């Protein structure tokens, strides 16, 4: 089902540094609703800049330690048939 | 260097169909310039919708036969240090 695709870039050199997917949330788009982004209309449809208020809400799903002072972050909401 | 990330979905069902990276162009941003998308000033941003005019400009770098009448395409301009 739904997975969050997080990518980060260095603010200085601005090169693509890393990427990490969240666990599969299945058909529940609550995580997106909690971010203020409608589910059905925004999946597989572009990237969103990660703002400060999003950091703590997203952190529990990633091993990468999100630091918006050093990196620029983008999140895209990908959806595919269960079990990736 | 620069690599173009092409992802496409079925235009009817809306299901993911495939994804393919182009070769590494190094610091040659000519392909982006031909699309009318400033090289340095547009890498590592969101993704763009591929319009018909872009098809012949991109086709030489992908094995997949680009067909917009059947699929919907997105392209991202990813830039990382060399040797990826
Ligand atoms: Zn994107």
């Amino acid at each position: 089902g739904l997975k969050l695709d997080l990518t980060w870039f260095d603010k200085s050199t601005e090169d693509f540094k890393g990427e990490e997917y969240s666990k599969d949330f299945g058909d529940d788009g609550s995580v997106m609703e909690s971010l203020g982004v409608p589910f059905k209309d925004n999946v597989n449809n572009g990237c969103f800049d990660v703002i400060a208020e999003w950091v703590p809400l997203l952190q529990p799903y990633f091993n990468h330690q999100i630091d918006i002072s050093d990196n620029e972050y983008f999140v895209s909401f990908d959806y595919r048939d269960g079990d990736w």
